[PDB]
Order: structure tokens, then sequence, then C-alpha cells
């Protein structure tokens, strides 16, 4: 999974920060691509899922309406 | 798409960081307010499919229950 | 639910570091820790979703085989 590798990755970003923080300009600005990255690998996957439900819509309708038709 | 919206105007404000690093607070800053943004219409949308699926479930649940009942 | 609470919290920090910017390098590494909390709550509900996906479609595939069987 990509977006646990994004995440970990930002994980890792942020304990650098905090522990720099106690280079810094340059570590923030890369966690925000982390976390830029991270958000657009999600909505890739929620993308997916919205076709997904969609897909699963038409085939619960196609059911529904086959046992309409066997009613007559 | 809204989402696609504020991921490219994150990306274009990542670029200007970067090219900034190499005006920078406040860019940071802005660039957290487009990450929030992103966020929060990502969570939007993960909420209508939480109530799509739940949608689902109720259409499917009464798809069994009608063929339970049919065989009586 | 508790990325709505991580959105607020996030939101608040966002004021903090826009007005303070009107303590903010520490207010700004804050702010990127709470917005890696709530994309890893996010992706937390993200998960989810896909598994519910995936029990609608086992779901919708019984009943579908039902019906081609019943035709026999």
């Amino acid at each position: 999974p990509l977006i646990e590798e994004l995440i970990r990755r930002s994980e890792e970003q942020q304990r650098r920060n905090e522990e720099a923080l106690r280079q810094l300009l340059s570590g923030i600005v890369q966690q925000q691509n982390n976390l830029l990255r991270a958000i657009e690998a999600q909505q890739h996957l929620l993308q997916l899922t919205v076709w997904g439900i969609k897909q699963l819509q038409a085939r619960i309708l196609a059911v529904e309406r086959y046992l309409r038709d066997q009613q007559e």
C-alpha cells in the first residue's frame, strides 16, 4: 500500500522536524510535499471507491429489476 | 471536482515554496490552508461514500429477505 | 467522529499561525502533525470502506448466483 508508505515517510519527517525544532524550513517544505502526496494518493483511492459503489448500485438495480420482472 | 482543484492549487503553492526555498513562511502557512481544505473536502466525499455503502447494504438486505420470504 | 475533531483542531491551529504571521515555526510544525493525524484517520476510514465494498460485492454475487441456480 503506497499510502502507508507515504504516511510512514511523513511520520519520519515529522519526528525530524520536531527534533530539529529542538534545515528546518527545508524539512517543513519537504513534509508539505509528503502530505500533499498522501492526500493525492488518498484521492485516487477515494475515486476508486466511488466508482466501485456505482458498480454495486448497477448490480443491485439489475437484481431488483429481475425480481420485479419475474412477478410479471 | 473541487478536490482536484485544491490539489492543483496545492501543487502550485508547493513549487513556489520550493523555488522560494531556492515570502516563504507566509507561503508555507498558505499551503497549510490548501492542504487543510483538501483534507476537509476529502472528508466530505468520504462521508458520502459511507452513507452510500449503508444504502447499498439496506438494498441488498431487502433483496436477501425477499428471497428468504419467497421460500416460505 | 475523530476526523472532525482533528479538523477543528487544525482549523484553530491555522488561525493561530495566520494571526501569529500577522512561536510560528513551532506552530507550523504542530499543524503539520495535526494534518498528518487527519490524513491517517482518513486512511483508516477509507480502508474500512474498501472492505465494506468487498463485503457488498460478495453479498450481491451470492444473490446473483442464487438466481442463476434457481433457473437450473
